[PDB]
């Protein structure tokens, strides 16, 4: 249960998994050497795709609507350590 990692970067492929917009969350775009559509899911699942693609280019058209003001309306805030009081509980014996 589980792929092969430590090799991969950011997903496995380009495309071949033509995801429903519906079910992903934002994207981005590269314009270096990768030059590859990153599609994230609400499941927090990230993959790669071409931008060569029409229909990702499609997609990449509503994502932005998709996730325009969504992006916002989502900032997750991370927590350090917290605090707690001291006890006292003996067990008979």
């Amino acid at each position: 249960v589980g792929s092969e990692v430590s090799d991969k970067r950011t997903c496995v492929s380009l495309t071949t998994q033509r995801l429903p917009v519906s079910r992903i969350k934002t994207y981005t775009i590269t314009e270096g050497s990768l030059r590859a559509v990153i599609f994230i899911t609400k499941r927090g699942l990230k993959v790669c795709a071409d931008p060569q693609a029409t229909w990702v280019r499609d997609v990449v058209r509503s994502m932005d609507r998709k996730s325009n003001t969504r992006n916002n309306m989502i900032q997750t805030k991370p927590t350090g350590t917290q605090q707690s009081t001291n006890t006292a509980v003996t067990l008979t014996g």
